[PDB]
């Protein structure tokens, strides 16, 4: 499982524990990411920010 990091240049493979990819963006522009990292348990979303999780390579 290899996804992109905060910077759309360097990639890292989620180590043992995390097998999902998390992405943080504003509930307005889905084509406009903000942060990107790995995660284990998909957190909850808010009315402001939204954390979409996916179980695919280079999803976030």
């Amino acid at each position: 499982l290899k996804c992109k990091k905060l910077v759309p240049l360097f990639s890292k493979t989620c180590p043992a524990g995390k097998n999902l990819c998390y992405k943080m963006f504003m509930v307005a522009a889905p084509h406009v990411p903000v942060k990107r990292g790995c995660i284990d348990v998909c957190p909850k979303s808010s009315l402001l920010v939204k954390y979409v999780c996916c179980n695919t390579d280079k999803c976030n």
